[PDB]
């Protein structure tokens, strides 16, 4: 997250760490006991992910480590294009709930939220253009941009469908690190953040999010086969 501030510890028990290796890849968002939401592009090694979480490194009592017992990208996804870049991580058990690990109500209504809205949006993505990597969750608010302008051939050329949203990338911005974890208004998970440009905070390339609206049959079969 660019142009952020620290986020309490603790206040947002759906955010998940993605991790590689060992090491924070992408976010991710808790939308149920079992499943986390991320972005597919992020799967292009050992793939857990990490619940309960503030700090990246210090002991926590709420931290827990999952490993994934499937990764299920969506069907329509592809490595070239910025549609469809969902991915859906069924852990390896049912996640321990409380307070600090809780799943993301997300919308179902598929309205698009009003340009101007500001919208939450966090992530342990890079912090600056030197790549400097947070130990702890950032977050940042940015304003929703209107697909008319977000399409514009200087901004994003046609590319925004009715599956993603825009918002404004003018210094603050989401950016390496932070795809895969939620855009937020009003309480209820609405973008889950793509890439699109690898270029952050800079005005003329917003920042592109998955409207999880638009997928609701996905997660919802997904969830229900594995529930068989
Ligand atoms: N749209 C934003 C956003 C949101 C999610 C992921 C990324 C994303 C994913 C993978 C790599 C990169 C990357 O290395 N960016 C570098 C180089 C270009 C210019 C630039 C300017 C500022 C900071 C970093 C960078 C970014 C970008």
């Amino acid at each position: 997250i660019l142009g952020g501030r620290e986020a309490e510890a603790h206040a947002r028990p759906y955010m998940a760490s993605v991790q590689l290796n060992g090491a924070h890849l992408c976010g991710g968002v808790l939308v149920a006991e079992q499943w986390v939401l991320s972005a597919a592009h992020c799967l292009e090694g050992k793939v857990q992910v990490l619940l309960g979480a503030h700090s990246l490194s210090q002991p926590e009592p709420s931290k827990r480590l999952y490993d994934v017992l499937r990764a299920v990208p969506h069907p329509d996804s592809q490595p070239d294009t910025i549609d469809h870049d969902l991915l859906l991580l069924q852990l390896s058990e049912k996640a321990t709930l409380g307070p600090a690990v809780r799943p993301l109500p997300w919308q179902r209504v598929d309205r698009d939220v009003a340009p101007g809205t500001l919208c939450d949006v966090a992530g342990w993505g890079i912090v600056n253009h030197a790549g400097r990597r947070p130990d702890s969750l950032q977050h940042v608010l940015l304003p929703v941009l209107d697909r008319a302008t977000c399409n514009r051939r200087t901004h994003h050329d046609g590319a925004i469908t009715e599956r993603l949203m825009c918002a404004e990338s003018n210094r603050r911005d989401s950016c390496k690190g932070d795809s895969g974890g939620p855009l937020v208004c009003g309480g209820v998970l609405e973008g889950v953040v793509t890439s699109g440009s690898r270029v952050c905070g800079n005005r003329k390339k917003p920042g592109i999010y998955t409207r999880v609206a638009s997928y609701a049959a996905w997660i919802d079969s997904v969830l229900a086969s594995a529930a068989a």
